[PDB]
């Protein structure tokens, strides 16, 4: 006989119990200031922990953590439409706009000790060259990337690294197992340009085939499946993404061929073909042409329903937005002479290179007042104690008790040591991690029509 | 064929799929099992799903 195994209580999206008002509030910020070197933060050479000049690239991850003021700690003339005791207040984003006031342009870089061997693009005449050191100074390009993504929870990283090995075993080579790990997408770390999403420090014994800024890095990929796996709907509210790529040239690696090809599939030769050439090829990442018209940004982007069970709603007065643009990631170049003459020499001039970015924002929201009932208050602590305790209302004990005394004593630690575990509240898990932060708490506005998105908005609503 | 209004979900978890682009490698001097198979994407990709 067979039966349905388990009946489970139902989950409900944030629409039906959410009581919406019709009062809207603005967000929008001033000029952004953040700059750095494209490849590496200049340490001070004396104290190489503190910076001399920082690092920022377009190839870095750009995730942002925002801060919003308290809805309940606000002054309002008429609380007539709700009970302040029975209701609570919360924000959801419904009107959105992100632009950038820079021109376009992609930066180009490379690596000065690149482990090339020969041109596998058009001609590899026989025989090949020898050499102990066969590195060169060459440059390379990147796939073009655009996206825009938003949720109240931070985006998840996932990224490669070494894998689950076995015991002492006999008949294999180093056939290295590989296991992915998951993380959260942080700020400042590098993104992928088509070379796989791994660490480049732990996997580069040479570190002489990888570009200079990613010469030690660990680029991630976003776990779109796993970010579509949480039924909260709160880590993604809306997403866009756009990429393009082709390849220009083809070359091979240079080194001892780690594994061999079986002779069953080719003829062995002699003379110039008594050797077997290296053939560990690779492409050349290039990306593609840019338009003024394939943009994902600088337009009004209204939301009507977020892509999951949460309807654009923030928790803890915060969101998490990710944007990429290598499209505006070109770089400046400096030249200062040291001396003066009427004769040109290259050993007179000093050249620096910088990398600049600006960002800006404009938003509008809407108050959804939330009443507090018994089935509601049971529902939230199953998700979070954290979104409850802010209201200063009271506390519900997470057990009502258990069936075990668990070895009560009074005698205080004299014979047999066990674990005592001193905790700490620690007030955020994010205390170890870095994002870019912004304020709203005095950028507040109820009016919309002094503001272009609010000027964009009231023609959508016709008011 | 009739028609019911009785719909059902079917969704799998994450899969292990990784390995050598070029050729399978047998065990040397055994050559009946393989160490790492040829794992290549340009090949065709069939999967025999099992449904109740």
């Amino acid at each position: 006989v067979y039966l349905p195994p388990v009946p489970v209580s139902k989950v409900v999206s944030t629409d039906e119990y959410v009581s919406r008002t019709s009062i809207y509030y603005y967000a929008g910020s001033s000029r952004l200031l953040a700059v750095g070197n494209p490849y590496f933060s200049i340490k001070s050479p004396n104290n190489n922990k503190k910076v001399l000049v920082p690092k920022v690239s377009g190839l870095q991850y750009r995730v942002f953590r925002v801060r919003l003021p308290d809805p309940n700690k606000f002054g309002f003339p008429d609380t007539s439409f709700y009970n302040p005791d029975t209701q609570r207040l919360v924000w959801a984003c419904v009107g959105l706009e992100i632009g950038r006031g820079q021109p376009l342009g992609v930066g180009v870089s490379g690596h000065p000790y690149l482990n090339k061997f020969d041109d596998t693009e058009t001609s590899n005449r026989y025989p090949a060259q020898p050499g102990s050191d066969n590195r060169e100074c060459l440059s390379m390009d990147y796939k073009q990337t655009q996206l825009c993504l938003i949720g109240c929870k931070p985006p998840t990283g996932e990224h490669w690294g070494k894998g689950v090995a076995c015991n002492n075993n006999a008949a294999a080579t180093d056939c290295p197992p590989l296991e992915l790990f998951n993380s959260i997408i942080e700020d400042g770390d590098m993104v992928d340009t088509g070379f796989g999403c791994m660490d480049f420090g732990t996997l580069q014994a040479n570190k002489s085939d990888v570009p200079i800024d990613i010469c030690n890095s660990t680029c991630k990929y976003p776990d779109y499946l796993k970010m579509a796996s949480e039924p909260y709907g709160d880590s993604l509210f809306f997403f866009l993404r756009r990429e393009q790529m082709f390849v220009r040239h083809f070359f091979n690696r240079a080194g001892k061929l780690g594994e061999a090809v079986p002779d069953d599939l080719y003829i062995k030769g002699s003379g110039n073909t008594a050797v077997i050439q290296s053939s560990a090829f690779f492409p050349t990442p290039s990306g593609s042409i840019v338009t003024s018209e394939s943009q994902l940004f600088n337009k009004p982007y209204w939301l009507q329903r977020a892509q999951g069970h949460n309807n654009g709603i923030c928790w803890g007065n915060q969101l998490f937005v990710t944007v990429v643009d290598t499209t505006r990631s070109t770089n400046m170049t400096l030249c200062t002479e040291v001396t003066k003459e009427g004769t040109y020499k290259n050993d007179n001039f000093k050249e620096y290179v910088r990398h600049v970015e600006e960002y800006d924002l404009q938003f509008v929201f809407q108050l959804c007042k939330i009443t507090l009932t018994a089935e509601i208050m049971t529902y939230i602590h199953t998700m979070d104690s954290n979104i409850l305790e802010d209201w200063q209302f009271g506390l519900t004990p997470p057990p009502s008790a258990s069936l075990q005394d668990t070895y009560r004593f009074v005698t205080s630690q004299a014979i047999t040591c066990q674990k005592t575990a001193p905790p700490k509240e620690k007030e955020d898990p994010l205390n170890k991690y870095t994002f870019w932060e912004v304020n709203l708490k005095e950028k507040f506005s109820a009016d919309l029509d002094q503001f272009p998105l609010g000027r964009k908005f009231l023609l959508q609503s016709g008011l």
